[PDB]
């Protein structure tokens, strides 16, 4: 890779949130191994964030790469529209088998956003069918459904800039961020925003949809389950459907095969990406309930009317099945454990640095807030000089390492981390 | 295949807009290669669709393969955040290259759907940053730009059935279809209504979107270029933005690399999917001007918002890569001209045939339009047994061959379809 090439990149290719006027550097990455990013000049990085969630077995991984190799080998894709392939059947079997009796029928799609409209879709759909004028959803301040407009639609006003779209964005219904913590007690008075919004729109609400226990991208927030036992409570009295956004936490991410096994619930649906492939390609499916599923076909429509092109794509099945082959081990179980206790002692002594807001840590993710705003392209200099791959945003500094992540690797990050917040250098 | 997973896929997995209490059959399909798809039972069938568009190169494309297992080896996945790497880059230079000048920054993303979304947040943004108060889209009737939230809203109200969302999706401009035809002479007086709209909302228009050439899932419509001349000029002389759709007429399929070349207009923004990685896996891509994506930036939100997960995915990157490497050796355009040569020969006679309304063929797309709708079972029971596989909907038997389709098998495809429309048998 040559310097040209990182000239072509900035001035014509968009990343990530992040502007093209003024844009802040990129690392070269050529390839990757177990727990490591290679970049271009040889370095080799300990990677604290699983490629945002996904690659939770690490990178290269041989079962993998084998089952991918030869699913190309028989067929790469084919249309999922009057046929069905093993690779298919196989994934649902499986998606169906590990999550909540209720949830049995499966809806492959290519990406989180896609699943939450997906998902979205189903609720508004249902209600149409039942001849009940049900449009609204009531969602958790602090929230992140994706970029499409109908998750922009459910993501935190604030923290997503609906200003921007004020105006094309329907108004759906925002309670407080839960406040009690995975950490602490349980407050009652947390409820009553919620119980409020509510008690005042019962009539009006098509599904109240969440992400159980962690908020990721809209501050790394972790929450007291009691939460989603009341919330599945208040929507099962009142008819009203849960949408579960697991895109982030499912697949052993909070120590849990799914986080809403923290508070034994199953919501109506539910949503599933990153993890799912095991950090190799996208796909994304929401499951749901025969309730759900039934209604819709039998109503004006005749079906449920979405079908994206590369629906059920054989390839992205094939490494899906096997990452989730490797969690039928149950491995993992021991392996997030062992990650958050390692999170826990390590990443304490950050709570009395001066920048350090607060340190929290479930299954393996570990957070350290502070109380400034990194500065990025200095930050992640730092972090690329220590060997270490962290992604920083706001006043976040996180580790989501995969979970084969060596104890050494992880001392790695943390020690980098610790580093990073012992002054302002890196703030503003 | 099991007679057992049959059953499982019956009753549990959702397959494109269909109902999953009245489902109708779906064949099983083990493995791809040259044109052909097999069943479990070893049949082979000469595939018609591409698998919808995409498989421009059929399946099992030993360039395709090497260059996706290779990828494998260096790294299937890695992040886009902070990060950039070769297979990226290369797919991003070929891009620019061959789209008209205007268009230089890429946003690379998960799918069709997505890349639309993309580029109605681009038009948003656009006019936002310019503090101009557009949000209003106008398009065409017939129009398909896929199927999350922000893409609905831009579709047919009816072969979308907006009824279902009437109070969720912002309603935007709904200008008549095309009447004249690619195979027609250009009447003036199929302007006055979008000219109508155009003048009564000139100050409301971010953007306007259509596919160019082909309407595609909205009726298989096929209109003169002159539209695309006249609407480029209408948006040139309003400031209005133009998106043209190309998820679908990219990369060939209508005789030209892209079907904007037909008028040799270009858009403001241009997106692409399907064919984009030759059908092995999924990947969009939305083309814009420097204009567009510096003034998002220098913006008040400092960014363009929106960064799938996925974003970039190296596997995907490289498929695209070696499918457009395909195409660079040129073949395609003779490869395509042949079988307009043949669709042409071989759908003619269906014209003498009494189920059939219309006969209409563009590039290395044929379309029998029927007078009744298809009985979807019956009809794809009799193209399988007949070794063929087409997927037809509503009343468009239609076909969209791999590039490399033996005349012979395209024969079976054409013979099949003029057998088909013969009498009432596989209708209503
Ligand atoms: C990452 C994420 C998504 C969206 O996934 P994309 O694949 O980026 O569209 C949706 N919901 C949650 C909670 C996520 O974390
Ligand atoms: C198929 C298609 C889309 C949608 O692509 P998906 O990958 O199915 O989301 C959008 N626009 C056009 C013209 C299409 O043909
Ligand atoms: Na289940
Ligand atoms: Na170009």
């Amino acid at each position: 890779m040559t310097t040209d090439d990182l000239a072509f990149d900035q001035r014509h290719i968009l990343h990530p949130y992040t502007s093209m006027t003024s844009p802040l550097p990129v690392y070269p990455v050529v390839s990757a191994e177990g727990c490591e990013l290679i970049l271009s000049d040889g370095r080799r990085l300990v990677d604290g964030m699983s490629s945002w969630w996904a690659a939770i077995h690490g990178y290269n991984h041989p079962q993998l790469n084998a089952a991918m190799k030869s699913q190309i080998d028989a067929m790469s894709h084919v249309m999922f529209g009057g046929i069905t392939h093993a690779p298919a059947i196989e994934l649902c079997r499986k998606l169906v088998a590990m999550t909540p009796q209720p949830l049995e029928c499966v809806f492959l799609a290519d990406s989180g956003s896609v699943a939450v409209e997906v998902a979205m879709k189903m609720a508004l759909q249902y209600w149409q069918a039942k001849g009940e004028a049900r449009q609204r959803f009531l969602t958790f301040r602090n929230g992140y459904h994706g970029d499409t407009f109908g998750a922009m639609s459910v993501c935190d006003p604030d923290n997503s800039m609906h200003s921007l779209w004020k105006g094309y964005l329907p108004e759906n219904l925002f309670a407080p961020a839960p406040q009690s913590r995975m950490d602490g007690e349980w407050d009652e008075r947390d409820m009553v925003g919620f119980a409020r919004l509510m008690a005042a729109h019962r009539h009006e609400i098509a599904a109240v949809i969440i992400e159980p226990i962690v908020q990721g991208a809209g501050g790394m927030r972790m929450y007291h389950p009691e939460w989603l036992k009341r919330i599945r409570k208040i929507c099962d009295r009142e008819g009203i459907l849960l949408i579960a956004d697991e895109i982030a936490t499912g697949f052993g991410r909070t120590g849990k095969l799914f986080a809403c096994e923290h508070a034994e619930i199953a919501p109506d649906i539910l949503c599933l990406g990153k993890a799912l492939t095991g950090g190799t390609m996208t796909l994304s499916a929401t499951l749901t309930t025969r309730e759900v599923a039934e209604t819709i076909s039998n109503g004006e429509a005749g079906c449920f009317m979405h079908g994206p092109t590369f629906m059920g794509n054989p390839l992205a099945c094939a490494a899906a099945n096997a990452s989730l082959a490797i969690l039928e081990s149950g491995d993992w179980q021991q392996q997030v454990a062992d990650i958050e206790v390692q999170l826990r002692e390590q990443l304490a002594p950050a709570r009395d640095a001066e920048m350090v807001a607060d340190v929290r840590v479930l299954g393996a993710i570990g957070v350290v807030e502070t109380t400034h705003p990194v500065n990025m392209a200095a930050l992640q200099k730092f972090f690329v000089e220590q060997g270490v791959w962290i992604a920083p945003f706001g006043k976040l500094i996180y580790l989501m390492p995969p979970y084969i992540i060596l104890p050494q690797q992880l001392q790695r990050l943390t020690a980098a981390v610790n580093r990073a917040v012992q002054d302002e250098t890196f703030f503003c």
